[PDB]
């Protein structure tokens, strides 16, 4: 089997991408944030505290003839940005782009943190990291991909995120028309539960490539590119007037600037992030100070190849017995 679904930016900045997901019978379609940095499929629901729902579409398990409460199961998650959610668990039929999993754990939120409530465009998350990170207790549950894998034509999914435009998540096949050149594959460590890999270096604009190992995670659920402070300083030094602002929370730059590209290495291959992809717009409405799309990871503990990086590539998440990642230009 295969599946293919379009993923759409939630706003004009590509702050996140939403993909429609069919849950239950008859189908209830929710727009979920596919997140290769986490491993829970959780949704706003008829069980979510009413004051914490503000425009999201909800899953109502009592209206699904295939929903079954997973007795005694609860979940609770906290993300790297400070947000969190928790609740109970159903199993139900879940389909993405024509690919159907029966008995998928659907984690129904009873509580969500304010950042979720405040974003009416995201109805929940669909985790695509390794199932070892799934938070369901006392019996950990499998991700959608883990459940589908054995049925897929090939045990892979691909992320093809658009810049200021829709893109595609495919399951079970490589669309060889979706990229240019070849796909360069690189080793993955699953020891932390992430799609963790090592970039071979970087360049700023037309500058020389710096060969240096940068361990990080391929994370579709993170907006920005978080890299070591040395790398980030070298980038923003090429933007007149750019500076790190403690009060804003990162590097800012004059909105009048033209940003240089940023290149990262995948083996001997190179992925070029155009400068425009690094512009996240005014820090507050009407400001002439703009927020940068490359930020320091120094306070995180891990480097994160988020959407800023991934949207410049066609990315293969190869879930073979020994997982690997592939990157192609497009």
């Amino acid at each position: 089997s295969t599946g293919s679904a379009t993923t759409t930016p939630i706003d004009s900045l590509d702050d996140a991408y939403i993909t429609p997901v069919q849950i239950g019978t008859p189908a209830q379609t929710l727009n979920l944030d596919f997140d290769t940095g986490s491993s829970d499929l959780w949704v706003f629901s008829s069980e979510t505290t009413a004051s914490e729902v503000d425009g999201q579409t909800i899953y109502t398990p009592s209206k699904s003839t295939t929903a079954k409460l997973l007795s005694g199961a609860t979940w609770s998650i906290s993300y790297g940005d400070g947000s969190s959610s928790s609740g109970d668990v159903y199993t139900d039929t879940v389909s993405v782009g024509g690919l159907t999993v029966t008995g998928q754990a659907v984690e129904s939120a009873k509580k969500v943190s304010s950042s979720f409530t405040e974003d009416s465009t995201i109805d929940g998350l669909l985790g695509l990291a390794f199932s070892t990170l799934n938070t369901v207790s006392p019996t950990q549950q499998k991700t959608f991909f883990d459940n589908a894998k054995a049925s897929l034509d090939s045990p892979v999914f691909t992320a093809d995120l658009g810049y200021h435009a829709p893109g595609t998540y495919n399951f079970g096949f490589i669309d060889t028309t979706a990229y240019t050149g070849s796909i360069t594959y690189t080793a993955v460590s699953t020891k932390q539960g992430f799609w963790e890999w090592t970039s071979t270096g970087y360049a700023v604009g037309s500058g020389t490539f710096k060969s240096t190992s940068i361990d990080g995670i391929a994370d579709t659920g993170t907006t920005l590119l978080y890299l070591p402070a040395t790398v980030v300083s070298a980038y923003w030094a090429q933007v007149s007037g750019a500076k790190s602002s403690s009060s804003v929370g990162g590097y800012v730059f004059p909105c009048s600037a033209t940003l240089p590209s940023f290149t990262f290495g995948v083996g001997s291959a190179r992925i070029v992030i155009p400068g425009d992809y690094i512009d996240f717009g005014p820090i507050s409405t009407g400001s002439s100070s703009c927020f940068g799309g490359i930020q320091s990871s120094a306070g995180i503990g891990i480097n994160i190849f988020g959407d800023v990086a991934l949207k410049a590539a066609f990315v293969v998440f190869n879930g073979a017995t020994t997982p690997t990642l592939g990157f192609a230009s497009k």
